[PDB]
This record gives C-alpha cells, sequence and structure tokens, in this order.
C-alpha cells in the first residue's frame, strides 16, 4: 500500500545489525546459516556478503559499500551509520506535507558544500616523516583486537611503508607479501628485507648454507613432450619398466650436471624425485627444492633478478638469480629458506607470527589495510584529527550556513548537520556513559576561539587532544565516505512505486 513506507522502514533493519560494531569497543551479533558453521567477525562488510536480505531494494545500500573497501578499505560502517539516520529524519517531514525531493536538493547543498570545509580543516604534515605515521599505524591495527603489544606491531610497519616509496612518490600493493606461519608468539615478529618461501630441503646431504649461489629456478616436469599431431604409443612387454629406471638416472644426472656447468647450484622442481636419484646429486653439492607455489615463483624472478624457465634445456646466464645471502635458518621448532638482499630490496614480505591460526589471522588483515590508509596520505600528503572530532565542528558551521538559505529548504541543511551526531553516540554506550551528558561538554570546547580537536576518548573518559593519543584518519576517507552516503540514500527517495514486472532481464 505504502510501497515507500516499505523503504525508509527496511532501511533502519540493516543499520542496526553493524551499528555498535564501531569503533574498538563493540560486541558483535552472528547469524549461523543453515549449515551450522558458527563464525564471529568484527566487521562490517564481512557480514553483509553472508547474511542474506528480504526485499529486493536493500541490495542498493549494500552495493554502494563494495566500493568504499577496494578503493578505500576503511570506514565501510561509517557509512550506513549515517545513512539510517537520514531515513529516520525524512519521515519527519514528509508528515508536514512534504514532497520528498524538497529533502533530496537539501543533502546536495550541504554535500557539496562539506566538500570545501574539510580541505580547510586537514592539516598538512610530512611525506618523509616517521613519527606522524607512526600515529596512523596504531589507529588501524586497533580495529583487529590487539593491544597485547601494539607498541612494537606498530614500529615494524612504519618502516614498511618507508621503504617501499618509489622516486615518483607512489604506493603499490604487489611489492609488499605477507605469509603467516604460528609457532612460537606474536613477539618473533621481524622486517625481512626480501621474499619467504614457506618450503624446506628435500634432503639433508645437501649443503646446509652457501654464499653467492646463482639460483637457477625451473618450471615443469622432466617429461616426454608432444607435438600438435597426433602420436600414440605402444607398449607389449611388461618387462620394460625395470630396465627404464636405470636408463632414466643417466637422463636426470646429466641433465643436472649441463646446470652446474653454467656456475647454478641451486633448483626448484615441481614434482617427486626417486630415492636414490638426490644422492647422486646431494653428494656432488648441488642444492635443489621440489613442489614450490606458483605464486612464489613471481616474487623471487624479481628479488633475484630470475625468470620463470619451462624448457630446461632451453636455459641462459640471464635468467639465473643472483642472491645476497641464502640462508635455511630456524624459526622456533620448523625452519623455512630465506634469502637476503639489503644491497638494493625492491619488495618486502611481512612474516607473521602467533601460537594458533586463529591469533595471526587477526594481525592479518591489519598489515593489508595499514599499507593502504598509511599509502594514500603520503602521495596527497593531507589528514585530519578522527574520533568524529570533524562531525563535531561541522555540526556547529552548518547550522549558520542554514541562515543564508531560506523557504522551505532549510528544515533539511539542518537535519543533515544534526544527523552526523550518532558516530559519537554509538562510542559511548559502548563506553558505559551517557551520551546526553557528555554530548553537552564537547561543543564547549568548539565555542568559537577554541581548539579544532577536542572529542571524545573511549580509554581515559573525557575530553583530550588527540593528536597527542594519536587517534588521526586520512582526509579521503571522509570526503569518499560522506560522498557516497549522500548519493546512496537518493536513491530511496527517489522512489515511490515497484512494479511488478516479470521477465526483464
Amino acid at each position: 500500500r505504502d510501497a515507500q513506507r516499505m523503504n525508509i522502514l527496511a532501511g533502519r533493519i540493516i543499520a542496526e545489525t553493524v551499528r555498535s560494531t564501531l569503533g574498538p569497543k563493540g560486541m558483535d551479533k552472528m547469524l549461523v546459516d543453515d549449515l551450522g558453521d558458527v563464525v564471529v567477525t568484527n566487521d562490517g562488510v564481512t557480514i553483509l556478503r553472508e547474511m542474506s536480505v528480504e526485499h529486493p531494494a536493500a541490495k542498493m545500500l549494500i552495493e554502494v559499500a563494495k566500493t568504499q573497501e577496494k578503493e578505500v578499505g576503511d570506514g565501510t560502517t561509517t557509512a550506513v551509520v549515517v545513512a539510517g539516520e537520514l531515513l529516520r529524519k525524512a519521515e519527519e517531514l514528509l508528515d508536514q506535507n512534504v514532497h520528498p525531493t524538497i529533502v533530496v536538493k537539501g543533502y546536495q547543498a550541504a554535500a557539496q558544500k562539506a566538500q570545501e570545509l574539510l580541505k580547510t580543516i586537514a592539516c598538512e604534515v610530512g611525506a618523509q616523516d616517521k613519527e606522524i605515521l607512526t600515529k596512523i599505524a596504531m589507529t588501524s591495527i586497533t580495529g583487529k583486537g590487539a593491544e597485547k603489544a601494539k607498541e612494537k606491531l606498530a614500529e615494524i610497519i612504519v618502516e614498511a611503508v618507508s621503504a617501499v616509496v618509489d622516486d615518483e612518490g607512489k604506493v603499490d600493493k604487489d611489492l609488499i607479501k605477507i605469509e603467516k606461519k604460528s609457532g612460537a608468539s606474536i613477539d618473533d615478529t621481524e622486517l625481512i628485507k626480501g621474499v619467504l618461501v614457506d618450503k624446506e630441503r628435500v634432503s639433508a646431504q645437501m649443503p646446509k648454507k652457501v654464499t653467492d649461489a646463482k639460483i637457477a629456478l625451473l618450471n615443469c616436469a622432466i617429461e616426454i613432450k608432444e607435438t600438435e599431431t597426433d602420436a600414440e604409443i605402444r607398449i607389449t612387454d611388461p618387462a620394460k619398466l625395470m630396465e627404464f629406471i636405470e636408463q632414466e638416472e643417466k637422463m636426470l644426472k646429466d641433465m643436472v650436471a649441463e646446470i652446474k656447468a653454467s656456475g647454478a647450484n641451486v633448483l626448484f622442481c615441481q614434482k617427486g624425485i626417486d630415492d636414490l636419484a638426490q644422492h647422486y646429486l646431494a653428494k656432488e653439492g648441488i642444492v635443489a627444492a621440489r613442489r614450490v607455489k606458483k605464486s612464489d615463483m613471481e616474487k623471487l624472478a624479481k628479488a633475484t633478478g630470475a625468470n620463470v624457465i619451462t624448457n630446461i634445456k632451453d636455459l641462459s646466464a640471464q635468467d639465473l638469480g643472483d642472491a645476497g645471502l641464502v640462508e635455511e635458518r630456524k624459526i622456533s621448532g620448523d625452519s623455512m629458506i630465506f634469502v637476503e638482499e639489503c644491497k638494493h630490496p625492491k619488495a618486502v614480505t611481512m612474516l607473521i607470527r602467533g601460537t594458533t591460526e586463529h591469533v595471526i589471522e587477526e594481525v592479518a588483515r591489519a598489515v593489508d589495510d595499514a599499507v593502504g590508509v598509511v599509502g594514500c596520505t603520503i602521495e596527497d600528503g593531507r589528514i585530519v584529527s578522527g574520533g568524529g572530532s570533524t562531525e563535531v565542528e561541522l555540526s556547529m558551521k552548518l547550522r549558520e550556513y542554514a541562515e543564508g538559505i531560506s523557504g522551505r529548504e532549510q528544515l533539511a541543511v539542518r537535519a543533515f548537520a544534526d544527523a552526523l551526531e550518532v558516530i559519537p553516540r554509538t562510542l559511548a554506550e559502548n563506553a558505559g556513559l551517557d551520551a546526553i551528558e557528555i554530548l553537552v561538554k564537547v561543543r564547549a570546547a568548539h565555542a568559537s576561539n577554541g581548539n579544532k580537536c577536542a572529542g571524545l576518548n573511549v580509554f581515559t573518559g573525557a575530553v583530550e587532544d588527540m593528536c597527542e593519543n594519536g587517534v588521526v584518519e586520512p582526509l579521503r576517507v571522509k570526503t569518499q565516505a560522506i560522498q557516497s552516503a549522500a548519493e546512496s540514500t537518493e536513491m530511496l527517495l527517489r522512489i515511490d512505486d515497484v512494479i511488478a514486472a516479470e521477465k526483464l532481464r
């Protein structure tokens, strides 16, 4: 009957499911499917994918949320929490004989004006500074649950983003690898200036450590090839399989011998090998490997300047790797292969450690997002204090700007400004303090000539300088989040009917 009303009421149900998950403190509400896999995660976008939807219009708010992650990588819940607030204020005006179009024009006028205010509040920082980059690092890691040694993990991530700053001044998400492996604890994390493979030596007869060795990385299986033309083989004497073993050992011995003549020694195969074959090759001091991930063949090619080879016969000296120090040291119990190259490393890799698979995965979801928010701010060079202090300042200036606009439209620009007061309200409930009792003091700091940073601290619980505490965020996350929220709400306001079309493709 109402149709339009069914949308604004439905929009408030999806927001409440991911409203209390804002900020560090905040429980979660899991919805196990019919299968029974009980999974829990402190994230918003991760729950929208598994969680289904009833009405078809509900997918409109989920589509815009996907773009916020692939582009920015943080703040998806910050855009949906402010969306539901607008839908709750719209009905307050529609009952007063107001047309929906009058509310849409108000958000567009306030959204465009907010773009000019955020640029003035944002401060200027350096692109080579380190102390400023250490504060932003502690803000992203806090969003995953890891305060046992955050001071240490924040010191290794700030050095990685600074060592991957090309001359042109950009950031790439490919030259920063990640490897998870639980063993001792999280304190065993270290920044490696190269790559790392989770393999070991196929045999103990080969050398244990070498120096200045020409690595030869292969990628195939020593087998008989076949041309495009059909060619079948016939067999009739089963007593030939035994004779083929003796004829195969010499084929592999002379083959590996040709690789040693070119100055190489280290090898990387892709399948098993005879037990006795490696004996003749290990006594001569020839390192080798078997079964390696294809993803590792790409990073080793750039780290050691090597290149993937498909035919062992076609191998040149230029395609051989050049490592400065290759050693297979231990890492608390288990051992792995390692390669160093501090002379001029082009990439880096973070080795995550822990006691189980549940703790290493938490910190793993923070290193990939930290380099993103920290890699973009270096290109633009503009940041602003977080903690909702930006919305508290604009909440006062938007009221003065509303006086300039006359008519029946000023009721919309005021509702949008007051709608931004939900961010500091949700964080108050989780902290255990009355929001209305603290929301009156924050406005006192931003009276007129006061500072533009006082907000709220979930730890101590009082208005304090957020800059000294280290609570800042990029500037693109705010402009992009507010831009997506202001554009997504228009999809539900500019509609008042649902035709029952069949077979539309």
